[PDB]
């Protein structure tokens, strides 16, 4: 992928990512925050998300309170390298973990 290529990917992805959590609207306190162009998910339970971009890697970094996963582009979305899962997936099972409550935007 290229430089430029990825500032556009993620920059979409970003805007995807605010939108959908500055929407929520459920029953649980959920935030979302960028800072240095990171954005923080936090919990009502005091549990955090980060998702940050490393882009000389062009990757997608993913912490959740149960681990760490590394995403690449392919075939239009963004993959899990070590376990082939989608980035939505996996942020929507540990938002829904850690929230207590379903975390759905399909």
């Amino acid at each position: 992928m290229n430089d430029s290529e990825f500032h556009r990917l993620a920059d979409q992805l970003w805007l995807t990512i605010e939108e959908r959590l500055d929407d929520w609207d459920g029953d649980s306190d959920i935030d979302c925050e960028i800072n240095g162009g990171v954005l923080t998910i936090t919990f009502e339970n005091g549990s955090k998300i980060i998702i940050n971009r490393q882009e000389p890697l062009h990757q997608v970094w993913l912490a959740t309170k149960q681990g760490g996963y590394h995403f690449d582009l392919k075939g239009d979305e963004w993959i899990c390298d070590r376990s082939g899962e989608t980035f939505w997936d996996l942020l929507e099972q540990a938002a829904t973990q850690q929230a207590g409550e379903t975390v759905s935007f399909r």
